[PDB]
């Protein structure tokens, strides 16, 4: 008789999501050769599947995905997107939760009503734990942004994207990049747009130019495109960065967002100290908010 294999063990991956269980709904968002989509996991056929974030290639940095799962599926924080599984095809997909009231970007400008101070300086202190949690694995985010923050609640903010995320070597201070054509200029350090050199302290910059989305209710005229923009000048093309980074050597800043007391705007202008070494540290921008919250 014809002989065929023995069928062994078949423990089902919770982390393993079927790609013809999977189905698209919307796109989300865009950034660095990832799209990512809103999808159902349907494997009973009937609309009542899970809703998951998946992040897929937009149609060779394939290894770059790979990195970007392996970094989030070893992250647990409160203040962190969760990991959720993949979808293989050499292809990858990285499925996360799905957080349907978007980044700040989204619900921003439509909850200012629900949204005071108090509840901004609590998200200041949400990213900043996210934040520190991730430098304390040693890795440099590098695309801080509140389009890169996502609302689980009107109580709870997670940082919801990891794709510019490298691990800084062990008793190094930086992480030099070489990929960087569509680098987020105007939330980033001197130090970054001079050298291409990524520190932790690159992140506490890009932080303060995300604590000032946050408070100006990330409204688009008052981005920190917009305003850079508004300092420098909008039509130098090529010639943008270098005047950006002449304006930062002046010792110019984003100015202080309307309705935004002296205290928080000094709290910012610690994330924006010239030299890295200067800047305020993740663990005292929380006691800093902490004491204006109490
Ligand atoms: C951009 O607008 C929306 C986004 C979402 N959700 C998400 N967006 N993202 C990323 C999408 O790409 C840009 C960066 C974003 C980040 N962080 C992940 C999620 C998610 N895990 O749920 C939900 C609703 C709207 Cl309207």
């Amino acid at each position: 008789d014809i002989v065929s294999e023995k069928k062994p063990a078949t423990e089902v991956d919770p982390t393993h999501f079927e790609k013809r269980f999977l189905k698209r709904i919307r796109d989300l968002g865009e950034g660095h050769f990832g799209k990512v989509e809103l999808c159902r996991y349907d494997p009973e056929g009937d609309n009542t599947g899970e809703q998951v974030a998946v992040k897929s290639l937009k149609p060779n940095h394939i290894a770059d995905l790979k990195k970007e799962i392996e970094i989030l599926r070893n992250l647990y924080h409160e203040n962190i997107v969760k990991y959720k599984g993949i979808c293989t095809e050499n292809g990858i997909k990285l499925i996360m939760e799905f957080l349907p009231s978007g980044s700040l970007k989204e619900y921003l400008p439509k909850n200012k009503n629900k949204i005071n101070l108090k509840q901004q300086l609590k998200y200041a202190v949400q990213i900043c734990k996210g934040m520190d949690y991730l430098g304390s694995r040693q890795y440099v985010h590098r695309d801080l942004a509140a389009r890169n923050v996502l609302v689980e609640s009107e109580h709870q903010v997670k940082i919801g994207d990891f794709g510019l995320t490298k691990a800084i070597e062990t008793d190094k201070e930086y992480y030099t990049v070489k990929d960087d054509r569509d680098s987020p200029v105007f939330w980033y350090a001197p130090e970054c747009l001079m050298q291409s050199k990524f520190y932790i302290a690159s992140d506490v910059w890009s932080f303060g130019v995300t604590l000032h989305e946050l408070l100006t209710y990330c409204d688009s005229d008052s981005s920190p495109m917009a305003l850079f923009l508004k300092m420098i000048g909008p039509t130098h093309g090529q010639m943008t960065v270098t005047r950006l980074v002449n304006t930062l050597k002046e010792g110019k800043r984003l100015p202080c967002p309307p309705n935004c007391p002296d205290e928080v705007y000094q709290l910012m202008r610690k994330c924006w100290e010239f030299q890295p070494s200067n800047r305020t540290s993740f663990q005292n921008l929380i006691e800093g908010f902490e004491a204006l919250l109490k």
